[PDB]
């Protein structure tokens, strides 16, 4: 009578990336008082190589 | 009688990056008061290679 | 009777980067009182290399 | 008696890219009262290089 | 009887891209009272290459 | 009897796209008050290459 066939083969990814990341003082309502003193003296060299952000094949 | 075949292949992606990263005072409603007081001396060399970001094949 | 075949490759991306970021004081309502004080020096050197924000095939 | 074929391959790309990126003070909506006093001195050299930003093949 | 075949092969990509990009004091709806100060001395040099925002081929 | 044949093969681009890229004070819809004081002191050198915004092939 019928025949059907199906074949999928289905990747689905969802990167979110920070290479050599900082992040400083990231969220402030500020509901009644806040206050914040930081310094630093940082001197920073900064290197980063974030890999392939991806879906990958090879060989 | 009936045949029906079908083959898929799906990559699907989504990607958001930062290479050498420095993200600062990210959010401030400041509903009633904030004070906020930071330096900092950075004196900063920045190095970065991001990866592809992508969908990729090789050979 | 009836025969039908269908097959389907599909890559999908969506992509947003940014190297070599800084990214300062991003996001202020202010609904009350903020205030801010912020330096630096920075002093600085940048050097960005992105790859391919795509879909690729390579050999 | 009937037949059908399909073939179908897709690629679909959204990009946004930034190279040797900088952003400053990006929003300020400033519903009640803000202050922001921000330097730097930057001395800044920036060298970038963005890739492809593409749907691409070699060889 | 009826035979019907098709193919397509479609690349399809929407690209935004800057090379080089500082971006300064970028959105102030200002709704209530906003001060900002900043300098900079940026004493800068800008070099950017943008690679192909396309769909590309080779061979 | 009956047969039909379709082929197609189509690249579609959109793109945007700035080289050495500087934006200042973007958009002020300033609907109570804002001031905004900013320099910059630059002594700016560009320089810039924009590739190819196409669909492209070689050989």
């Amino acid at each position: 009578g019928k025949v059907q066939i199906i074949n999928k083969k289905l990747d689905l990814s969802n990167v979110q990336s920070k290479c050599g990341s900082k992040d400083n003082i990231k969220h402030v309502p500020g509901g009644g008082s806040v206050q914040i003193v930081y310094k630093p003296v940082d001197l920073s060299k900064v290197t980063s190589k974030c890999g392939s952000l991806g879906n990958i094949h090879h060989k």
